[PDB]
Formats: C-alpha cells, sequence, structure tokens
C-alpha cells in the first residue's frame, strides 16, 4: 500500500501502480520459495545438491534439462561411455543419478573430466559441460581450444584452509579494481599466485581498502574482459585452480583488503560447445535458462538473455551468489549490465534524460527486478556488512535503496557520468575554456539518498578506443619526456599535474566511494589491447608494466605517491563517508575551485599558468590552516611552491561566504587540501 522509498523521493508515489505490482511480485515469489523451498536461504543452497556432490558412500549428479528424452554421464571415469550411467528424469525435468563408490573411493576422480550427455527430440546425442561445474579446463593443443567440465573434489592435502577473518566494512570504499590475467608484466596471462603475491602488496601500500576482482567468471573468449560467462560456477582456469582463488582472497583478507567480485548475471555467452548456452536445443522459455526470441537475444553484446522468472533460473543464479560468498569468502559484488537488466530494450540505443517515466514504465523488466531484490535480501541476511554495487548508467531512483524500503537492494551505484564528461575536456577544450560550472555540477549531481562510486576513468575507459586520461594528457610525450633525470617539458608537468588533480576532484567531490583500476594510479600510458587476430595475438598491451612506477629515476612514482597520499589522507580524514560538502567558490574567469568536504578546504586551480598570492578561502571554525595534502609537493612530482608548515591564521569575515577565511598560495594547476589544526 505505501512504501517508505515514497517518503524518501515523492515524485515516486505517482507511480505507486508499477512499484505496486513489482512489489506483489517479489512477495509471492519470496512466498512461493518460502513455502516450497525452505526459503531463500536454503534455496540458494543448491550447489549442493545440483553437479557432482559427494555424499557418504556414493556420488549424486543433478542436472536440469527438460528438452532431454534421454541423459547420462560421461567421463575418464567410464572413459566417455555412459552405457553404465544412464540418469533419471523427473516431472522438473530434472535428471539424477547416484553412483556408488568403487572399493570405497569414490567412483569420479578429483581432476578429471566429465560431461553430461544428452538426447534431445530430434533423436541427436549432445555432449555438455555440466552447468554447475566448479572448474573447466582448455587444451589449446586441440584445435578450437575446446575446454572440458572438470570434477572438483580436492583432497584435504591440497584443499585451501581460509586461515583469515573478513576485514569489517569499511566507513567508504577505496576500490582497486583488477584483472588478474593482465596483471603481470610479462606479456602472458598471469596466476592468482602472483597476483596475491605480486599486486595484492601493491593495493595495500597505495592505502586501497577494497579490490574489484573481475573475470573470476569463466569465459572462453579472453577479449571479452569476462563479460561473456561460459561456466558461470567455475574459477577462470587460465590463472590457475579454485584453491589459488582461495588463497588470493585469504591473502587480501590478511592485508585488510575486501574483496568484491564481479558478477555476471545479465546475460551468457553464445558459446554452445563450451557454455551454458549449449543447454539450448530449440524448446520453449519454460524449459530454457534463457528467454526465445527477440526476447532471449542481446542484440548489442550478441548474447543469450536469462529467463529470470524461471524456478530453476532462480535456483542458479541465487546459488551462484551464495556459492562465490561462501566458498570463496568474498565480501560483495559489483553485478555488471545492470541497466541491460532493467529495461526490456536494455538501453542499448536509449539515453536516460532523468524523466521518471522513462524509469518506471512497461519498458521497465519486473522479473530481472524481483530478481535483484530477491538477490540483495539474501545476500545481505547471509553477511549483513556485504557491499553490493550495481553497474548502471540509467541513474534508476531507489536502485541503490533497501529492499525492505521498497528499493533493489544495492548498496552503491557506479557514477558512470564522469569519465566521459573528462574525455570531452579532454579531447576538444582548450585548458583555458575549461568550465568549473560543468565540473562541479558532474560531480555533485546526483540522488544524495543513494550512495554512490566515483571515479575518472575505469577498466572500459582503457579499451575499444579509449586511452588513459595520462595518455589523452601527454600522449607519444610519455615515450621519451618521462625520466626523472631531466627537467620535463612542458606537456610532461601539465599532464602529471592534471591527472593528479582530475584524480584528486573526482575522488573528493564525486560521491560515496572511489574507484581506480589497476595501473591508471601511476599514469600507466598507452590503453589495454586483448590478443586478437589483428594483432597476431599479441599480449604486448595485454600487461601492466609496474617497471615504470618501480623505477626511481622515472617520473611514474610522482603520480603513484600522489595516488598513495590521497588514499591515506581519505583514510584519516572520511570525508568520503561525510554528507558536509559545501562548494564554496566557483571562479570560472580564474578557474578556481573551492569547496569543503569532511573537515577538509579544497582548493584547486585549473588555470594553465596564472599563480594567484593570497587567495582567500573560506572556512567555517576560526584558527590555525595548514596542508593536508598538496600537489605541488617535490614528492608529487610538483616544484614545492606552497610549503607544508605554513600556518594560515583565520580572519573573521565583514572587517558562498564562510564565517570565517583565510590565505592561501595557490599555483597553477595545483590542487592543495587544508586541514584546521587541533
Ligand atoms: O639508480 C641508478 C640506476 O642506474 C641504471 O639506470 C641508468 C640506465 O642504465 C641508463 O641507460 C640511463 O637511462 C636513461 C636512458 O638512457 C634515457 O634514454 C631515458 O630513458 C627513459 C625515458 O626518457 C622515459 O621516457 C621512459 O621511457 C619509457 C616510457 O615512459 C614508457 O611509455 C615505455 O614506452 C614504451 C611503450 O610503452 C611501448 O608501447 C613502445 O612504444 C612503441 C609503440 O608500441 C610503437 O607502436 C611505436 O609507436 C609509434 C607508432 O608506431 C607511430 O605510428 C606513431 O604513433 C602515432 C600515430 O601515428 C598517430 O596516428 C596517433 O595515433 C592515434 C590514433 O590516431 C588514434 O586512433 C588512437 O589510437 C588507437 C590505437 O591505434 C589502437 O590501439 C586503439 O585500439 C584498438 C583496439 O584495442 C582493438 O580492439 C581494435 O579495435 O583496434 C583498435 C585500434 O584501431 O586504441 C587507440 C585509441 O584508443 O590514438 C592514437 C595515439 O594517440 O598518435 C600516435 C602517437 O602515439 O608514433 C608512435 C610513437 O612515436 O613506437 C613506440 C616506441 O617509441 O615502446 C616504448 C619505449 O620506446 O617505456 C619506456 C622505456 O622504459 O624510461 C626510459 C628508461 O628509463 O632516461 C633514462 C634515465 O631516466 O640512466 C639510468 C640512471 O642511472 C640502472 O639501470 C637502474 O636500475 C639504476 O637504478
Ligand atoms: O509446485 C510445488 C513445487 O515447488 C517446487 O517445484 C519447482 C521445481 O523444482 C522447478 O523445477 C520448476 O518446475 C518446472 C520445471 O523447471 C520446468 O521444466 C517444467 O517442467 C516440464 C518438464 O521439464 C517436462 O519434461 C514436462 O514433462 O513437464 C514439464 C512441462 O513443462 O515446469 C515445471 C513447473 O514449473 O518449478 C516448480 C515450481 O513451480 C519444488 O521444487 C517442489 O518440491 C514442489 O513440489
Amino acid at each position: 500500500d505505501h512504501l517508505p522509498i515514497y517518503d524518501l523521493d515523492p515524485k515516486l508515489e505517482e507511480f505507486k501502480d508499477h512499484f505496486n505490482y513489482r512489489i506483489k511480485r517479489y512477495l509471492d515469489q519470496k512466498c512461493m520459495i518460502e513455502k516450497h523451498e525452505g526459503g531463500l536461504e536454503e534455496f540458494s543452497k543448491g550447489y549442493l545438491k545440483f553437479g557432482i556432490n559427494t555424499v557418504d558412500g556414493a556420488t549424486i549428479y543433478r542436472e536440469w534439462a527438460p528438452a532431454a528424452q534421454e541423459a547420462q554421464l560421461i567421463g575418464e571415469f567410464n572413459n566417455w561411455n555412459g552405457a553404465k550411467h544412464k540418469m533419471e528424469k523427473d516431472k522438473f525435468g530434472i535428471w539424477s543419478i547416484k553412483i556408488s563408490h568403487v572399493n570405497g573411493k569414490p567412483a569420479i576422480p578429483h581432476n578429471s573430466k566429465v560431461k553430461f550427455r544428452f538426447r534431445h527430440g530430434g533423436g541427436a546425442w549432445v555432449d555438455r559441460i555440466p552447468a554447475w561445474i566448479r572448474y573447466a579446463t582448455f587444451d589449446a593443443s586441440k584445435f578450437g581450444a575446446p575446454y572440458d567440465g572438470v570434477h572438483w573434489d580436492p583432497p584435504a592435502c591440497e584443499r585451501y584452509v581460509f586461515k583469515h577473518p573478513r576485514p569489517p566494512k569499511p566507513d567508504a570504499p577505496r576500490i582497486y579494481e583488477a584483472h588478474v590475467g593482465m596483471s603481470g608484466e610479462e606479456p602472458e596471462v598471469s596466476t592468482y599466485r602472483e597476483f596475491a603475491d605480486n599486486v595484492l602488496p601493491r593495493i595495500r601500500a597505495n592505502n586501497y581498502n577494497t579490490v574489484q576482482l573481475m573475470a573470476i567468471m569463466e569465459h572462453s573468449y579472453y577479449a571479452s574482459f569476462g563479460y561473456h560467462v561460459t561456466n558461470f560456477f567455475a574459477v577462470s582456469s587460465r590463472s590457475g585452480t579454485p584453491e589459488d582463488l582461495k588463497y588470493l582472497v585469504d591473502k587480501a583478507h590478511s592485508l585488510g583488503l575486501r574483496v568484491l567480485m564481479d558478477v555476471v548475471h545479465s546475460h551468457a555467452s553464445n558459446n554452445m560447445t563450451d557454455g551454458l548456452n549449449g543447454y539450448d536445443v530449440g524448446q520453449n522459455t519454460h524449459e530454457s535458462y534463457f528467454h526465445t526470441g527477440d526476447r532471449g537475444y542481446h542484440k548489442l553484446w550478441d548474447s543469450r538473455l536469462f529467463n529470470y522468472a524461471n524456478w530453476e533460473v532462480l535456483r542458479f543464479l541465487l546459488s551462484n551468489l551464495r556459492y562465490w560468498m561462501d566458498e570463496f569468502m568474498f565480501d560483495g559484488f559489483r553485478f555488471d549490465g545492470v541497466t541491460s537488466m532493467l529495461y526490456h530494450h536494455h538501453g542499448i540505443n536509449k539515453g536516460f534524460t532523468g524523466n521518471y517515466k522513462e524509469y518506471f514504465s512497461l519498458d521497465t523488466d519486473v522479473d530481472a527486478i524481483v530478481y535483484m531484490m530477491l538477490a540483495n535480501h539474501l545476500m545481505h541476511k547471509l553477511l549483513p556488512e556485504a557491499t553490493i554495487v550495481a553497474e548502471d548508467v540509467s541513474g534508476m531512483p531507489v536502485l541503490c535503496r533497501p529492499v525492505d524500503e521498497g528499493g533493489v537492494g544495492f548498496d552503491f551505484r557506479l557514477a558512470m557520468a564522469i569519465p566521459d564528461r573528462w574525455i570531452d575536456y579532454l579531447k576538444n577544450k582548450e585548458d583555458r575554456k575549461w568550465p568549473m560550472s560543468e565540473i562541479v555540477q558532474t560531480l555533485t549531481n546526483r540522488r544524495y539518498t543513494e550512495k554512490c562510486i566515483a571515479y575518472a576513468e575505469s577498466h572500459d575507459q582503457s579499451i575499444v578506443g579509449d586511452k588513459t586520461i595520462a595518455f589523452l594528457l601527454m600522449d607519444k610525450e610519455m615515450y621519451t619526456g618521462m625520466s626523472d633525470l631531466q627537467p620535463a617539458s612542458p606537456t610532461i608537468n601539465r599532464g602529471i599535474a592534471l591527472q593528479k588533480m582530475i584524480h584528486f576532484i573526482t575522488m573528493a567531490l564525486g560521491g560515496d566511494g572511489y574507484l581506480n583500476f589497476m595501473g591508471n594510479e601511476f599514469g600507466h600510458p598507452e590503453w589495454i589491447d586483448f590478443p586478437r587476430e589483428g594483432n597476431n595475438w599479441s599480449y604486448d598491451k595485454c600487461r601492466r608494466q609496474w617497471s615504470l612506477v618501480d623505477t626511481d629515476h622515472l617520473r611514474y612514482k610522482y603520480m603513484n605517491a600522489f595516488d598513495q597520499a590521497m588514499n591515506a589522507l581519505e583514510e584519516e580524514f572520511s570525508f568520503l563517508s561525510s554528507s558536509k560538502q559545501i562548494v564554496s567558490d566557483m571562479n570560472e574567469k580564474d578557474k578556481v575551485i573551492v569547496f569543503e568536504r569532511g573537515d577538509l578546504v579544497f582548493v584547486f586551480n585549473f588555470h594553465p599558468n596564472k599563480t594567484y598570492k593570497g587567495y582567500k578561502v573560506g572556512c567555517d571554525l576560526p584558527g590555525k590552516y595548514r596542508v593536508a595534502l598538496d600537489s605541488d609537493a617535490l614528492v608529487f612530482g610538483g616544484h614545492g611552491r606552497v610549503g607544508h608548515d605554513v600556518d594560515h591564521f583565520t580572519s573573521p569575515e565583514g572587517m558562498n561566504n564562510r564565517p570565517n577565511s583565510f590565505k592561501v598560495l595557490s599555483p597553477p594547476r595545483t590542487c592543495v587540501a587544508y586541514y584546521r589544526v587541533d
């Protein structure tokens, strides 16, 4: 009847009807799950019943295949002959078999290959990888690099034991988005252990508190960046085994880092031999993971789309969430492609002006929203400290409100509008024509009842035609002009300064959390290019040149040190988790932005050349102000013009204006945060 979200946003009651239906569809589905499955928590334990599971004296294999008329389990254990391992179908379309132990040992050995062999209506037999397989390996020797499902039940001598607890939820997420495969300096696919031993310390040393782990779910197409999942329960085998990933998560927890995983429940790869799409043999949507016809196909991604209303699809996805959380001790997730799930048009060729009828209509996908609400309720009841992030460009209201208020249940939203604004400024505007108004409004125009994670550039700003901000600033000059033993050219000084500036203002003004993609913290040059036919499958641009930031006589160390000190500043002052956000000056003629966040006063000089001596900045309490972070510091690649022990005494006003003010030196292209001395 009445939802609490209506009190947060009166404009929502106009669409009560919509929400009514939506909430009804939620409460019914949950109710059904509680009546016939024992509740969401038990429903999400489906990976203990489906797939291959060892019990006392036998092994149970279950697989949902309504379209099959006959089915058997084949593998190395029966030399790919399922004659003595025929499965039986029930009224729900589920095939099952119990296989007794052989000489006291399980019938299917650990680390052996298995396949689900079934005959469909036409009369032909096909072999597929089990949908709930937990490991799948490819053989690059054979043509196709075809995958094989692998039964993963390691003995205690090689099963990883988690030794460290989950860290507490931070006051604000400082997220290091990473991809294990391209995390090494060698032009190859790196391993989970190499990432845990080499990269995680870099993340902790730069004072991040969260890692966003991409490309964990298995995907046969490496260049998909993990977005085209084939085996949803399998840890991507190109970087190691599931135990290696468990070791990665445990090591991150030992360093005090929280780990989120990329969850791709928005679509599925079209790969029929290796992936889930192989269970589509033409059956109707009520016997399939996916919709049929147009609704079952994503035109932009060339992918299959789930039928979120199906009982078995709900079991599949909710159990996938519980599987990742429980078996790998993840601290939360980022749901990718949420915009495509929210609307029947998937936002493919549609811009969202903000008109509420574009959010709440019959273009709204109620099945997917019901699934996401069930998912968020389940995940927050399993782990109240979990952080669930939604990757959504539309800005759907109440998307990040709890389920019990009428919301979708996400904790944070990705603030996906800032990067393109920065790109436009860098590409088509001269430095003296940059609008401070548009920058401030882009950083601050958001729904303040819902939390958001700001970032100047993510992984997508490194791929498919996008360059890093550092490269957009300096380009080929980075190849030759980044040595610390020679004076930096004007271009290099400009680029380093503006990179620090863009990152810092996006963090301090753009939301309630920060995200940075692996390598951009030190201005990694160029772009990311995956191995493909066009480059003869080169890994040259599918890696991270840690050499550049580690070398003392180069200048990347400056951007890295500024990133580290900026994260440490956020840790000490907690300005990302403070609602006090006052922009007290926006000098468009002088290109200066003065604002207040937390207990800090931020002065940004975006002017190309002019220094402002004795610039007056507003502040609340009178007293003694000093530099907390200054981008012109020599250790950050500046010229050291500001000076850190200088006392900025306040003077009351009258001898956006504030009670008191103090005067600062503001060199061009600089950012200084000031704190009040106790
Ligand atoms: O303590 C004590 C100590 O001791 C010791 O030490 C010592 C020692 O011993 C001694 O020796 C000394 O040292 C010293 C020395 O001597 C000196 O020399 C120095 O050195 C230094 C330096 O200085 C610095 O700088 C550094 O360096 C570095 C750097 O930094 C970095 O960077 C690196 O580099 C590198 C890189 O990385 C790489 O890469 C390479 O590069 C290369 C490349 O590759 C190639 O290619 C080339 O390039 C080139 C080209 O070719 C051409 O062409 C050009 O280009 C251009 C073009 O033409 C134009 O056109 C433009 O382009 C553009 C376009 O237009 C657009 O389109 C875009 O693009 C695009 C692209 O194309 C693509 O990629 C896209 O995408 C794609 C996708 O992905 C797919 O999928 C498909 O779709 O396709 C697509 C495509 O279509 O993307 C994009 C878009 O987004 O854009 C573009 C661009 O913008 O433009 C361009 C430009 O750029 O040109 C180029 C260039 O020129 O070549 C290159 C080369 O150059 O390699 C490099 C190198 O070189 O690394 C480096 C090295 O490291 O460092 C150094 C060293 O350090 O100093 C020193 C000192 O400091 O002394 C010492 C002390 O004592 C012991 O040892 C120690 O330990 C101890 O401690
Ligand atoms: O009704 C109360 C029951 O609630 C729960 O049952 C679930 C099943 O577990 C789900 O599997 C599903 O059943 C679907 C099934 O997924 C789907 O394939 C379809 O079955 C086909 C079958 O494959 C085909 O071979 C043919 O012969 O029969 C059906 C024709 O389409 O439809 C089934 C019904 O939806 O959903 C139900 C709930 O709706 C719970 O698990 C049970 O314990 C409980 O009895």
